[PDB]
């Protein structure tokens, strides 16, 4: 009459969960959480362009541990590895690496010229130093970016690149990182054959990605 | 069962002949001076409407060996170390008309071909260093440079530099070093699709007018 | 007696063969002798300073300098920077070469098993150590050391001619200096060219070592 058949009901839950998880999990995914803001990380790194680049980011390195604890690398693991990639060649100091997100400083002394490349991401370069030159696909014409200026580069997007001499950036990425370090690699594989440097920046990697699931603990 | 292969090799035979014959009867459509002339005219005015310019005037003194407006399209090079963009006007299998440069400017190998390549300057500068010599040579807008089959230099564009190129030669030979950084370096396949389209889109239309 | 199912009877061996060969290792030149000569050319005309030196290191060291008819300018791609060489020495545990560029040219030093030492004629050489966010530069007289395993960042400005000495793990410095040879520029002829400079120093040397 009123009763429920405690095998049928047994299976209705079944079918039940299997609703309700494979909601929650569109739900979690569409939440997109972000650790950083792009126009945050723009907006903190205009404030030290006036400073000399080395006071600058120690500064800079300051500031963005009180704001988000946990999230940077500390400084036992701070290192400049040299990028080769796209024909141009600079250096980075990672910050910050996530599967979704990276913070890092970025720049060259010698100045570089080369492929910007295509990402599964968006990348923000704010300048702190130097100058940042940049020719945008099927242009005729370059754009040149001064300290304090910030050059976004869109996902799928390919521009030709120059940076001045003593030019550096505070950096943030936003997409499918672990498919970038392949362009970010690929001249260091057949060009310069730097295997040390591969090296460095695959353990740069996986100790910040140590630290991002250490941190969810 | 000997027999088999006699017939299809002789069914080669004929069509190697003909192909042997049809490459020996080849005329251009283009001459050597006729695009140097046509590109030191227009070297006085802004790239922009000096491309413009020329492309018409392409289009009218041949008709039917110019790409059409719906499939003339920039396209980034990455070769030899040096990266510029590139706009293909013409290509069969023996000739090609394209305008090349840099906003920013670059420096690399040269590359050897299997062809003749001239560029005629219209803005920027164009240096260039001969292999076996330790001297440099530069050509400003309105001369053409030279790039002999075989030969190798070190080649360096200054700032907002541009040209119109001629090639003659084995053509589909040279878009195996144009691409050479595109797979080890770039890897912008993307980049890699756009060029061998443009290059198919060169000999649909030579192939239609040829035809009708 | 007998003994059940060697290492300690084979690394005994082994060892003491290579602190043996370790020991009766005998460079031609010293760590900075080429340095001391060089120094004494630079500020001439480049191809002054080269035509005497190689005078003056055929008359310290004869037998271990390869002959005019052996001296060649190559083109050098690798990481990212081209340049000229003329292999002037070159054994499995030293070279010495002509190094420069006429253009001016930007890369990677590369990381060898070698330390590496170089003079300039005349030009600039600018240096970027790992791990700094500075830049030094080098003018001509000056001598470059590059150690082993280090790497840097280099520039060399347009007519930069320097002499280049090496000394370790030769063989293994030529797998860095062919890269974009071999992916970037498909220059198999420079490749041609290089391994023959290379196989000619070692014949030079093998000659001179057997019948003196
Ligand atoms: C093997 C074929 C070598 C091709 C040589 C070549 O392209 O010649 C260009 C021609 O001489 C331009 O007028
Ligand atoms: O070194 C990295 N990435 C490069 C590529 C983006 N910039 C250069 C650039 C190119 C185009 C437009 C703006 C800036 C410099 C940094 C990198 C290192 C570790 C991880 I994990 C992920 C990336
Ligand atoms: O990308 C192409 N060609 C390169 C190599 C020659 N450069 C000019 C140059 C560079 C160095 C020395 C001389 C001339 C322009 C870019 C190319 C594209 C489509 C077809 I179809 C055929 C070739
Ligand atoms: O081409 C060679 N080597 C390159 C890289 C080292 N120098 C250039 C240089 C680059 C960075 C810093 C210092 C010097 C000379 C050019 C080479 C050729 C034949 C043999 I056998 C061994 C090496």
């Amino acid at each position: 009459q009123w009763a429920v058949g405690r095998r049928w009901a047994w299976a209705a839950l079944l079918l039940a969960v299997a609703a309700v998880l494979t909601q929650v999990v569109w739900l979690w995914l569409g939440t997109q959480s972000f650790v950083f803001q792009r126009e945050e990380i723009a907006q903190l790194a205009r404030q030290y362009a006036g400073l000399d680049h080395e006071l600058a980011f120690s500064r800079l390195i300051v500031e963005l541990r009180r704001l988000h604890p946990g999230h940077v690398l500390p400084d036992e693991e701070l290192q400049w590895v040299f990028v080769n990639a796209g024909g141009w060649m600079g250096a980075m100091c990672l910050l910050h690496a996530s599967l979704s997100e990276y913070v890092l400083l970025f720049g060259t002394a010698l100045g570089s010229r080369g492929h910007s490349g295509r990402y599964w991401a968006e990348i923000s370069d704010t300048i702190i130093s130097g100058t940042f030159h940049q020719w945008r696909e099927g242009t005729t014409k370059s754009e040149v970016f001064y300290p304090g200026e910030t050059v976004v580069h869109g996902p799928g997007e390919a521009t030709a690149v120059e940076w001045g001499p003593n030019t550096w950036m505070v950096e943030y990425g936003r997409g499918v990182i672990p498919s970038t370090l392949a362009f970010a690699l690929a001249d260091t594989v057949f060009s310069t054959q730097d295997f040390l440097t591969l090296f460095y920046t695959l353990r740069s990697y996986a100790r910040g990605l140590r630290l991002e699931l250490t941190t969810y603990l």
